[PDB]
């Protein structure tokens, strides 16, 4: 049972390089617009305390160098939408897929295509954490890499990468330029809210463990939804709603384990610990598989 | 530190579907040849005990339905090479990347593009285990999905998927049709052998830890390679080869920790355990990152 990303090719054909001065990062080229993080306009010194509207008014179209592979795209217009810059170019991208911009909910997952200098580097799956950070793998020059999901050849872009917090987690925006979380695109010490664990995802993953034949954590105890939620809150787990119970329906029907029965197992896991044992090869309870991710891989 | 697959676009453009009878699986379309598992020619009853040479004699070019999407590619020739079928088609794939076929060693990792009906579905990173299985995610119809690495726009194909063993792990061939491990493409009682831990990759993981400042496990001991190999096997760890010592060269140089010093550090971990501390925030020693994977992730390769 593996974390599985979507095939990245439809996104690869959209990645370009954007340079302003000596600051270079990635952009997303859809039709005749390139989307990229607005801090491309900052000198490394500007990033310490930027006034973006002031910085942007001092730029012309010619200050932006957009490279698609070896070919330069002429910038014929620019505007800022929140923390994203939209560069109108003189060429429409022939590989533009059917796409949508979506803002995802905490606990949902997406694939990241990490890129450097407009060139794709690697692909992996992330979840939007409850504190609105992601546990990614990004280095210098990765900004403008995007997160996405793919549904019947439609790419739903949900994340553009902007920054790494001192704890090593990552923060970014939707494609309208609005940050996930209480962060700002300024080079200054920033911390996230205390994180919490995505309960419905842990349950989905326990169902995956049972499907794959691992049942040592199961029990005969029972719990009500409210009593489970009291324990979840005590252990910094997110509340489980009735909608989550409904969403876990198919996995519950497939394994014959009632949702509240799996909740009772999780409650004892939180209260007893894992006694050094593992589940699906993991020494910790995994919360980055949604119920959808689990069904898509088991079914 | 996380499992990063290669971008899959160059491989997606090569995936087709191959049907013989009612059996559909995936094929790899490079230039004017489609490569696929030979059991596409079997009926469900055939797979229980197939004679591939005679079953292939009873097939002709016009028995093979090869489709890119729903577009049929006319088959103009067929041959069998080990457990792969090679179907010559009348159209050269314009999306063919620069490519090589390679046979990998246990411990080496690769990206898998899981496909169904010729349509790519997902991508993930896999390590070839010492017992010649991969811990993959493959459902019905996944056969012919491929594994690959990339280096500077050259795709090295190393795996084609054929089967699932009862423990849930997966087995297949190189692109010349030779199985990894003792497996055969027959629906017969087969089982994965006992597995071992990939020592060279654990060591790479230890170097990755050191690079990030997590180095409590660096001890004052060293060892010889032969002494280490003999002890590691008592802990179900693979012995190191000379090639393993050399592939750890770059990480040894970057950290200044000699390979045999790191072997001595790992030996102490095996002999005394962790003692309730973690490495890279884990109580388990990870063995599915190669030394190249560590450098690839810590650098910005393409
Ligand atoms: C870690 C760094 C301290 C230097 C800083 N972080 C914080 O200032 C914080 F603490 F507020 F997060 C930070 O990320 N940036 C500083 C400057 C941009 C951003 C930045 O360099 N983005 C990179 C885009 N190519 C991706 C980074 C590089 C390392 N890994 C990544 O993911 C902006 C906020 C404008
Ligand atoms: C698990 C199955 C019992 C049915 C059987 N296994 C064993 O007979 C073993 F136990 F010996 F391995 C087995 O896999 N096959 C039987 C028959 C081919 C192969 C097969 O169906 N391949 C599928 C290709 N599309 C991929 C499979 C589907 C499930 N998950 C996968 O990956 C061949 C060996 C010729």
């Amino acid at each position: 049972f593996r974390k599985m990303a979507f095939p990245s090719g439809k996104v690869e054909g959209c990645m370009v390089q954007v340079t302003c001065g000596t600051t270079t990062l990635n952009g997303l080229w859809l039709d005749d617009v390139v989307y990229c993080p607005r801090h491309v306009i900052c000198t490394s010194e500007d990033m310490l305390n930027p006034n973006y509207e002031d910085l942007l008014i001092r730029k012309s179209n010619h200050n932006f160098l957009v490279q698609a592979g070896n070919v330069q795209l002429r910038v014929i217009g620019h505007s800022m939408q929140n923390c994203v810059l939209k560069l109108r170019v003189d060429t429409a991208n022939p590989k533009t897929p059917k796409y949508k911009f979506v803002r995802i909910q905490p606990g949902q997952t997406f694939s990241v295509l990490a890129c450097y200098n407009g060139s794709p580097s690697g692909v992996y799956q992330c979840a939007m954490r409850p504190n609105f950070t992601i546990k990614g793998s990004f280095l210098n020059g990765s900004c403008g890499s995007v997160g996405f999901n793919i549904d019947y050849d439609c790419v739903s872009f949900c994340y553009m990468h902007h920054m790494e917090l001192p704890t090593g987690v990552h923060a970014g925006t939707d494609l309208e330029g609005n940050f996930y979380g209480p962060f700002v695109d300024r080079q200054t010490a920033q911390a996230a809210g205390t994180d919490t664990t995505i309960t419905v995802n842990v349950l989905a993953w326990l169902y995956a463990a049972v499907i794959n034949g691992d049942r040592w954590f199961l029990n005969r105890f029972t719990t009500t939804l409210n009593d489970f939620n009291l324990v979840a809150m005590k252990y910094n787990y997110e509340p489980l709603t009735q909608d989550h119970v409904d969403i876990l329906g198919p996995l519950s029907a497939q394994t014959g384990i009632a949702v509240l029965d799996m909740c009772a197992s999780l409650k004892e896991l939180l209260q007893n610990g894992m006694n050094g044992r593992t589940i699906l090869g993991s020494a910790l309870l995994e919360d980055e598989f949604t119920p959808f991710d689990v069904v898509r891989q088991c079914s």
